[PDB]
Parts: C-alpha cells; sequence; structure tokens
C-alpha cells in the first residue's frame, strides 16, 4: 500500500551496480586468457 | 444497534495498516535475496 | 398480534446494512493484503 | 451489498500500478547484467 | 412459506453479478504481471 | 390423531422444493466464480 | 434436485469457450516472441 | 422403522447421478484448458 | 462414473492434432533459416 | 457395518481403471509433441 | 419393570441396522465424486 | 454399568479394520496414477 | 462471466507490442557486434 | 495396517518396467538420428 | 489417562517403517529411469 | 446426609474409568487412519 | 468450593505430558518421510 | 497400467522413419555442396 | 479449441518471411568480403 | 493491535542479513569453481 | 438495571488487550521460522 | 432482605477466581500442543 | 483474568527455540546435498 | 516439549549421511561417462 | 505426425538448388582468375 | 531409513556398466570414420 | 534397465557400416581427381 | 505496463556502444599482429 | 535464528574445497591429452 | 513483428561499407609488398 | 560429504591412462603415413 | 548485500593470475616445437 | 571403463594398415612418371 | 554498465605490446636464417 | 584454487621434453635425406 512497494525498487536495484562492475572486473581478465595464447600462437605462423 | 458496529470498522481496518507496510518491508529483502545468488551467477556464463 | 411481528422485521434487518458496507471494507484491505506479497514475488521471477 | 464490493476494485488494482513500472525497473538491470558479459565476450572471438 | 425464499435467490445471486467482473478486473493485471517480466526477459536470450 | 398428522408431512416437505432450486441457482454462480480466476490464471503459465 | 443441477453445467463450462481462444490469441504472441531474437539470431551465424 | 430410511437412500444417492457426469463434463474442459498453452508452447522450442 | 471420463480423452487428444502438424509447419521454416546462411556460406569456401 | 465399506473399494476404485489408460492416451501425444520439434532439429545440425 | 425395558433395547438398535448400510450407500458414492475430479486432474499435469 | 462400556470399545473398532485395508487399496491406485504420467515424461527428456 | 475475460486479452496482449519492437531494437546491435569482428578478422586472412 | 501397504509397493513398481524399456527404445532411435547427420557429415571433410 | 495414550505413539509410528523403504524401493526406479536416458544420452555427444 | 452422597462420587467416577482407556483404543486406530494415506501420499511427490 | 477446582487443574494437565512427548516421536518419523524421498530425489539432478 | 504406456512406444518411435530418411535426403545435397567447390577447385591447381 | 491455434501458425511463420530475405542481403556482402581479399590476392601469385 | 506487530518486522528481518552475506560466501566459491575449469581449458587451445 | 452491565464491558474487554499482543509475539516467530528454511534454501539455488 | 443477597455475590463470584487462572493452566499446554506438531512440520518444507 | 494468560506467551514462545535452530541443522545438510552433485558436475564440463 | 523436538534434529539427519556418500558413488561413475567419449574424441583430431 | 515432417524435405531441400548452380557461377570465374595470370606468366618463360 | 537408500547406490549405479562400455563400441567406429577420409586423402598429397 | 540399453548400440553402429564403405568410395575419386591434373602436369616438364 | 518497457531498450542498448568501439580498438591490434610476421616474411622470399 | 545459519556457511563451503584441486587433477590431465596428439602432429610438418 | 526485423539488416549491413574499402587498402600495400622483392629480383637474371 | 568426492579423481582420472598411450599409438602411425608419401617423394627430385 | 558480492571479485579474479602466466609458460615450448622443425627444415633447402 | 577405449586403439590402427601400403603403390608410379620424362630428356643432351 | 567496459580495453590490447616486438625478435631471426644459406648458396655459382 | 593449477604447468610440459629431442631425431634423418640425392647429383655435372 502506497510508497511501500518503493523499497523492492530501492534495495535490490541497487544490489547490482557495485556487482556488476564487479562481474566485469572479471572478463577483463577473461578476454584476455584467450586473448593470451592468441597471443604466443599470433607470433609463430610467420 | 446504531453507530456501534463502526468499530469492527474502526478499530480493525487500521489494525493492518502498519502492518502491511510492515509486511512489505520483508519482501524488499525476500525479492533481493533470490535475487542475490541470481546477482552471483549472473556474472559467471560469459 | 396484527401488524407488531413487523418491528423483528424493520428493527433487525436494518442492523447489517451500514453493518455488511463495514464488513466489505475489511476485505478490500483483506484482498490485497495477500494480495500485497502476490505482488512483490510477482515481480521476482523474471 | 450495492456498490461496496467496488473497493477491492479501487483498492487492490491500483496497488500494482507503481508496482508494476515498479518491477520493470529491474530487469532493465536484469537483460543488460547478461547482457553485460554478452558483451565482453562478444569482442572476443575475431 | 409461498412465493419468500425467492429473495434468497434473488437478493443474494445479484450481491457476485458486479463482483465477478470486479473480480476479473484484477487478474487482467495479474496475468500480465508475471506476464510483465515474461516480457522482459523473453527479449533476453537471443 | 387419524388423518392429521400428513400436514406436517405435506405442509413442510414441500417448504424446500421450490427452495433447493433456489439454492442451487446460487452454486452455478458460486462453481464458476472461483472457476472464474482459474480461468484467467489457467490461461497464464504457457 | 431433478433438471437443476444442469446450470453448474451449462453456467460455468461456457464460462472459458470465450476465455480459451482468449488464452491462445496469447501465445501466438508468445510463441513468435523468443521466437523473434530465435529469428534476429538465426540469422547471425552464418 | 421398517421400510422407511431407504429414501435417503433412494432420494438422495440418485442426487449426483447426472450431477458427477455433470462435472466432468467440466473436467474435459478443465484439463485441456492448460493443456491449450501447454500445447502452444509444446511447439516453440525446437 | 461409467462412460463420462471419455471427454477428457476426446476433448483433449484432439486439441494437439490440427495444433502439431501447425507447429511443424514452423520448422520447416526454422530448420532451412539456418538452413539459409548454411547456403550462403556452404559456397565461399571454394 | 459387516460387508457394506467394501462398495468404496468396488464403486471407486474402479472409477480410474478406464481413466488412466484414458490419461495415457493423452501423453502418447504429449511426448512425441515435444518429441515433434525434437524430431525437426534433430535433423539440421549435420 | 420385570422383561419390558428390553423392548428399547430391541426396537430401537434395529431401526439404524438397515439405516447404516444404507449410509455407506452414499459415501461410495460420496468418496469417488471428489475422487472423480481427482481423476482429471490426476491425468493433467504430466 | 460394569462390562458393557466394553461393545463401543468391540463394535466400533473393529468397524475400520477391513476398511482401512480398504482404504488403501485406493491408493495403491491412487499413488501410481501420477504415477502414471510421472511415467510417461519420465522417459521424454533424452 | 460475458464480456469481461477480454481484457486480460486486451489489456496483456499488448503489453509486448512496444516491447518485441523493443527486443529486436537490441538485436540489431547484438548482430553485428559479432558481426563487428567478424569484420575486422574478415579483412585479415589476404 | 498390517500387509496393505505392500500394493504401493507392487502395484507401482511394476508400472514402469515395461514402460523403461519402453523409453529406451526410443533413444537408441534418438541417439542414432543425431547420429544420423553425423554420420553423412563425417564422411565429407577428406 | 495414565499407560494408554501409548498405542498412539505404538499403533502408528510403526505403520510407516514397512511402509518407509516401501517408498525407497520405488525411486530406486524412479532416480535411474531419468537416470536412464540421462544413460542413453550421455553416450552421444562424443 | 451424612456418609451416602459419597456413592455418586463412588459409582459413578469409576464409570469412565475403564471406559476412557476404552475410547483411546479407538483413536489409536483413528489416528492412524488419516495417518494412513498421510503414509500412501506421503511416499508419492518425490 | 476451596482448594477442589485444584484437579481439573492437576488431573487434565498432566493428561498430555507423556501424551505431547508422544506425539512428537510420531513427526521425527513423519518429517523424514517426505524427507525421505527428498532423499533420494535430491541425488539424482546432477 | 496394464497393455498403455505401449502407444509412447508405438506413436513416437515411428514419428522419425519417415522423418530420418527424410533428413538424409537433406546431407545428400548438403555433403556435395561443399562437395561441389570442392569440385570446381580440385581442377584448377595443375 | 477448434480454429484457434492456427494463429501461433498465421503469426509467426510470417515473422522471418521479410526476414530470412533480410538475412541474406547480408552474406551476399558476407560472401565476397572474402570475396574481397581472395580478389587482391588472387592477382599477385602470377 | 498497537505498537506489537512490529516485531515480526523486526524479529523476521534481521533473521537473514547475516544470512545473505552467508549465502554469497557460498558462490565466490561457486563462481569460481566453474570457473576453475574455465581457467584450466582457457590455456589448452593456443 | 443502570450503571451495572457496564462490568462486561470493563471486565472482559481487558482481558484480550495484554492477551493479543501476548499472540502476537508467538507470529514473530511463527512468520520467521517457516520464514526460517526460506532462509536457508532461499540462498541454494545459485 | 437487607445485606444478605450479598453472599450469593460474596460465595459465588469468587469461586471462579482460582478456578480461571486454573483454567488457563490448561491452554498454555493447550495452544502449544497443536502448536508442537506445528512445530516439527514448519521446520518440513524447506 | 490478571497475570495468567502470560503462559501462552511463556510456555509456548520457547517450544521453538531449541526448534529452529534444530531445523536449520537439518538445511545445512539440505543446501549442500544438491550441492553435492553441483560439486561433482560443476568439475565436470572443463 | 522439553527434550523432544531433538529426535527430528536426530533421526532425520542422518537419513542422509550413508545416503550423499550414496550420491556421490552414483557421479563418480557420471562425471566420467560423458568422460568416457572425452576420452575417445580427446584422442582423434590429432 | 503423419505427412508433416515432408516439409523439411520439401521447404529445404529446394533452397540450394538454385543457390549452388549460384555458387558454381562463381568458380567459374574463380578458376580462371588464379587462371588468369597463370595465363599471362604461362607465354613468359620461352 | 536404515539399509533401503542402497538401492539407488546398487540398481542404479550398475544401469550403465554395460551402458558405457556400449558407448565406447561407438566411437571405436566414430574415431575411425573421419579417421576413415583421414586415411584416403593422408595418402594424396605425395 | 537389464538388456536394453543394447539397442543404442545395436541400432546405431550398424547405421554407418554401409554409410563409411560408402564415404570412402567418394575418395577413390576424390584422391584422383587432384589426382587427375597431378597426371595431365607431371606429363609436361621434360 | 505504458511507458515502462523502454528502459530495457535503453538501458541496455547503449551498454555496448561505448563497448563495440572498444572491441575494435583490439582488433586494430590483432589484425596487424599476424599482420607483424606477415610483414617480416613478406620481405624474405625475394 | 541466531548464531545457526552459519552451518549452512561452515558445511557446505568446505563440501568444494578437497574437491576443487580435486578437479583439477582431472585437467591438468584433460590438457595435455588434446596435448598429447598436438604433440604427435606438432613434430611432422617440417 | 512487422517493420522492425529491418534494422539487423540496416544497421548492419552498413558496418562493412567503409570497412571493405578499408580492408582493401591494405593489400594494394600487401599485393606490392611481394612484388617489391618481385620487383628487386626480377632485375637480376638478365 | 568427507572422503566420497575423491572416487571423481581416483574413478575418472584413470579412465584416460590407457587410454592416451592407446591414443598415441595411433599417431606413430598417423605421423609416419604423411611421413610415407614424404618418402617416396623425398627420393624423387634428384 | 553491501560489501560480500567483493569475494567474487576478490576470490575468483586471483583463481587466473599464477595461472595465466602457467599457461604461458606452456606456449614458450608451444611455439618453439614447430619452431623445432621449422628449425631443422630451414637449415635444408641452400 | 576398463577394457573398452582398446578397441579405438584396435579397429582404428588397422584401418591403415592395408591402407599405406595402397598408397605407396600409388608413388611407386606417382616417382616414376616425373621420372618418364626424366627418362626421355635425359637421353637428348649428348 | 559506465566506464567499466573499458579494462577489456585497457587490460587486454597492452597484452600484445611487449609481446608483438617480442614476435618480430624471432623474425629478425627467422628472415637470415634462411638467409643463412640463401647467403652460403648466393656465393657458389660464379 | 591456491597451488593446483601448477599441474597443468607440471604435467603438460614435461610431456613434449623426450618428445621434441625426439622429433628432431627424425629431421636428422629428414634433412639428410632430399639431402642424399643432392649428394648424388652434386657430383654428377662435373
Amino acid at each position: 500500500m502506497d510508497f511501500n512497494p518503493s523499497e523492492v525498487a530501492s534495495q535490490v536495484t541497487n544490489y547490482i551496480q557495485a556487482i556488476a562492475a564487479a562481474g566485469v572486473g572479471v572478463l577483463a581478465l577473461a578476454i584476455g586468457l584467450s586473448a593470451a595464447w592468441k597471443y604466443a600462437k599470433r607470433f609463430l605462423k610467420g
């Protein structure tokens, strides 16, 4: 009732905000890791 | 008789008003809680 | 005898009329109250 | 009786209106979040 | 006795008629509400 | 004494006959009413 | 008693008939919607 | 006394016989109705 | 009771018959669609 | 009392016997239906 | 006095004997009746 | 008085003994019935 | 009852219409994104 | 009570025995089917 | 009174003991059954 | 007068003593009986 | 009168004390029983 | 129950038989298609 | 029920028709693009 | 009544606070665990 | 007569006042208790 | 006559005072007793 | 009356305190158990 | 009451202990099984 | 079911027929293009 | 309870033992099959 | 269960036997085809 | 409902815009890197 | 309640610790295995 | 739905147009580079 | 739990040990096979 | 909630740091290995 | 598992044995063929 | 979200910078090595 | 986790060490083999 179902809105949304930026810190490292042998092998052929 | 069965109306209705807002404070926390691992696992797949 | 057992009819029937409308004011609030978490949780799954 | 069961109609329906729009604010963020690594990993393969 | 137990028939039956149509106004909104995240998430996977 | 206690038999039994059929008119409507949201919600899941 | 419990049969059954066809109008749209990105992504791989 | 409590037996039992067959006409329709979206969605996944 | 639970059998089974053939009309088109770029790209390599 | 509670045993048990075989006629068709696109899509990948 | 209060014993006890067996004929039918939709719905879920 | 309230003990207890075993004959069939589609659908997924 | 279960039909169906077109705006961008390195790497080999 | 809950054991367990062997007849065919194009395409590359 | 409410304790508890072991005989078979196609399909992918 | 109203005390109290223990023999059996299907159905769900 | 209505207090209260502990012996077994298939099925999914 | 879970066996298995042969008609054409430029280019080098 | 599951058929199938032709417009350009350096390098060797 | 339904609010909400943080300690470990072979295999391809 | 039927009013009403607040102390604990496993299991799925 | 009908007042009223407090000692135990399995079963579901 | 309805408060509330902590000992084990195959299978994919 | 709700604790917890170790014996075999073709196919490519 | 999985056969196979002949038009030109400098340089050496 | 959850252990584990060895018979043939053209083409180049 | 997972073994393995010999018929022709210009050009140099 | 599912549209789409341009910065460097030895070795042959 | 939901934390987390290190022992062997033919074939080309 | 899957068409196709012309700028330089020593060495022999 | 997730470790790891050595027996033969014409043609040029 | 989803960040990221450097130790050796015959054969031609 | 991955070893290795000797029959003829004009032209110069 | 997908940009790009210059150090040596016998043999002919 | 991803490092790296030296034993023989006719023909011209 009234201005109370706003907390689901406020409490939860915010739960991910630090959390997503938190996820991505992980792919920077996840992209490069395959990216890492891409790098060793990119150098081999010539 | 007369203006007396109004108290069932007045006494009771009011019993929930603080009480509902009181319930919902609990789902804010209940929505996010599954919401919480949704959050840890949302980050894993990529 | 005669036109006297009409009061049971008149006195009593009327006792509920304000009283029923009085009851229902209570379910509006009673329907929504479960209705209330139906509402917080309706939002969670997706 | 009469024009009284209208409140279940009026009181409750309205309970979700701010509440749904309230839910969705959460998926905008929920869609993108997987959407987020979709994004880091979308970039890796080439 | 006679044509008097007809009111239980007349008085009551009618009590729901505005009332049911009144209920359903609530599911239109209840169907769509899960229906609502079905909608946000339906869009995510591809 | 004799053929007189037959009226309890005749007067009363008959009191319900219009009355039962009268009751049931009410469940047709009572069965469907839950039956009514069964109907809105039956449609949601798929 | 007699030909009266037929209304539960008549009143109710009919409640869904417009209602089911009514449900399905919703999946036509529900099937295609995932069906929709199936469609955008079906096109990507080659 | 004697052969008179047989009517409870005869009058009542029979009350359901048209009535049950009457109920079931309703599930044929009730089974299929979920059965109905089972049907729209059964078709989606592949 | 008796020959009445046959309708669940008759009413429902039939619900899919036009419906399945109806599904498949969709894969003919779904198989070929990936099948479609399989086709453009099948041609590229040589 | 005595040999009378046997009918609950006899009357009811039998109610399902045609009825179960009746259910299953429905899954033959229910298994294959997903089974149906399993079939269209099983063919696509190679 | 003497062997006379035996009739309360003899006259009455016997009043139910056909009567109980008479009652139960009614539950055979009463057990199955819920038992009846238990049966239609038992079949739906899978 | 004395050894007479033993019949409530003897007459009644015994009423269920054939009756319970009688009930259970019904669940053997009730367990398997859901058990029945559990069985058709258990087979589908792989 | 009557012309009331039409809202589930009207209220909900419409919920996706802006919403689907809304989804697809996202794949235009999702198709091209892999499409994007397809593009950088398409250029490398010769 | 006693040796009666054995039927749940006897009646049901047996329900699957023909039924499982029945399922598997379906994978022999399900394994090979992907197995089928695995087979056409296994032959292409050299 | 005294040592008599012990039978609820003795009579009932024991009712399940053969009965539980009886249930489980059913999952051995229930675990493996999905377990069964897990088994046919476990073999396919390589 | 004197030591005579003691018999109401002595004669009656004792009337139940065998009688209560006599009642309970009946619930041992009454508790388990629902307890009995609790038992068949307790086993179904998993 | 005086110290006599104490027996209702003394006689009765005590009736449950062995009796409750007696009840619970039954749930230990009642909790685990669903608990039992929870256990067989808990093991299946992975 | 009995000879009824055979239809899952009969109805479904047969669903693929025309269907597999149907798939393969597609690889004859799928094998050759790469096979097709293999063919134009096989001719170039000498 | 009846002529209603036809929309899944009509609504959806049509969703791809402009969409596939839409995909292919993309490979014309995708085939040639590798095709493009095939073209620069095809010219180098002699 | 009054300031008493506050405990549902106070007693319960707090139940999860140590508990959620408690859950998440588990995903840190749950994310990495798939994350763990992602890690062994991320290293293989080049 | 006069100001004496006020005690039913005064004596009794007051009987619950400490008593209700007394009841609720019990649900704080009753809400959370299911609330308690809601809490252990809320944490499992992700 | 005079100050003598006061004893009905004095003698009797007092009869319950130890007696009510005496009753309630019994519900403390009566509330909890259902309360007791509420407690065993409250713990099962999660 | 007075300070006596406090026992419902004192006697009962306390009934769960050892009991809840008692429940949870069970989920520690219930969380991990699915958690257990999550663990065997978490290890498989890479 | 007292030291009795401990059995739910003692009786049940222990139910899984042999049971979990029992589950895992199954994944050792479940991990390797895909693991098995991983093994045949791991060997093919070079 | 029946003569419906024929469209995957009919719809798709045909998709390539104009398409392959379409591919080859491209190698006529692709064979000659290296073929083209083969031609300029074939002439140089003598 | 006791030595009964051992069958999940005994019944199931064994289900794969003939089954795995059964899978592998298939890769011997699956390894060689690509292995087969590896073989025809291994011979071409010199 | 038992001698049933043998069909995956029997049905499938056999699927390739005519099929492999079928593949190779294609390389005889594939080896020689390059082999064909190897042949025209083998003759040129001297 | 209304203008709220627009955020999935607004929030997400934008997530990639800096992100794609971000990807490509990586291929500039990825194209040249093979491009790099292409460059050292391009120089060797003459 | 209090310091009890800590076991989910303590009992479970620890379940993987020996278990992960346990997984990885498997990739050391899984990395090298493809790694193994990488090794035989790495040696062939020169 | 409608005129929305056109963006995949519009957004993406255009992504390469500047991009291809962009690729080729690279071969002009790639053709000549071998072309470059072709040029130094073309001059040596006479 | 405890020393049980060791079997995934023990059962599986060992699955490859005979299996890898088994793979390599195949490359000895795979290395030499190209190695074989390397050998016939190594001899031709002088 | 709060500073707890940081562990996914802290626990996991770190999992690769020793692990990547660990991967690369493998390419140093992987680059040179082809690099190894590049080396034996680099020496042959002159 | 056990002595089963030996067939990959036995089935496949043997596939080439007739096959290699089969290849070489082709170079005897391939060596001499250039060898053939080497032979006509070897004779010309003097 | 926001300024976080920049790390994929920052973390990775930089991974090659020392790495490319690192590759090329290898061709200086790779160019000259053939370059090396080019050098011994360049000197022979005159 | 911790000191466990070191085995990929230890187990694998070592796999080639005997293996590379093993490769080269093959070129000593591969260099000389062309080297062999270089040798017969080196002697012819003068």
